């Protein structure tokens, strides 16, 4: 099947998004705009700090900073959680444990606002180290390819995330974050609940070289896969 709020992301879709933080009480906002093509899981934003540099590397970002925009085969629609809780949406909440370091608890409300896909966001993150790799800003300019798996939960009516995002360093290692996450549907109507399955992520950082705040281009790909191929034929 093919939910009503799949045909939602049919086209080219704008987004916004806006995200209010405060890490080790480092207070800071960044805006985003640009559009989603879920056809080809396909993303291209650009975002800013808009109250001045940002205190954290942005790449710690990227996974706060839209997952109805991924692209599931045709076998696959009947898993897509996050299109079919549109267009009044999803409440998606984080923790993002920072291994040897702080955490992000983050909780984001995700729905058309108008023509637009909005992201709002409030973030929190504590623990953190002055001198480790994220205060300290030791993080490369650059992401990595992940996995994003996702089961059903269904006494929630939603669906439980978890995945390992490694964030690459000027020396060789690499700090690892370890994402919890859970969705719920914020209206009433039914909502796809899916078998497990995985996001295949990519991403690429860039930057607009006549842009002199802080910022980051971003663009995205993500694919579902991994669903057996239960349902074979439907």
């Amino acid at each position: 099947m093919v939910s009503k709020g799949e045909e939602l992301f049919t086209g080219v879709v704008p987004i916004l998004v806006e995200l209010d933080g405060d890490v080790n009480g480092h207070k800071f906002s960044v805006s985003g705009e640009g559009e989603g093509d879920a056809t080809y899981g396909k993303l291209t934003l650009k975002f800013i700090c808009t109250t001045g540099k940002l205190p954290v590397p942005w790449p710690t970002l990227v996974t706060t900073l839209v997952q109805c925009f991924s692209r599931y085969p045709d076998h696959m629609k009947q898993h897509d959680f996050f299109k079919s809780a549109m267009p009044e949406g999803y409440v998606q909440e984080r923790t993002i444990f920072f291994k040897d370091d702080g955490n992000y608890k983050t909780r984001a409300e995700v729905k058309f606002e108008g023509d637009t896909l909005v992201n709002r966001i409030e973030l929190k993150g504590i623990d953190f180290k002055e001198d480790g790799n994220i205060l300290g800003h030791k993080l490369e300019y650059n992401y990595n390819s992940h996995n994003v798996y996702i089961m059903a939960d269904k006494q929630k009516n939603g669906i439980k995330v978890n995945f390992k995002i490694r964030h690459n360093i000027e020396d060789g290692s690499v700090q690892l974050a370890d994402h919890y996450q859970q969705n719920t549907p914020i209206g009433d109507g039914p909502v796809l609940l899916p078998d497990n399955h995985y996001l295949s992520t990519q991403s690429a950082l860039s930057k607009d070289p006549n842009e002199k705040r802080d910022h980051m281009v971003l663009l995205e790909f993500v694919t579902a896969a991994g669903i057996t191929h239960g349902m074979d034929e439907l």
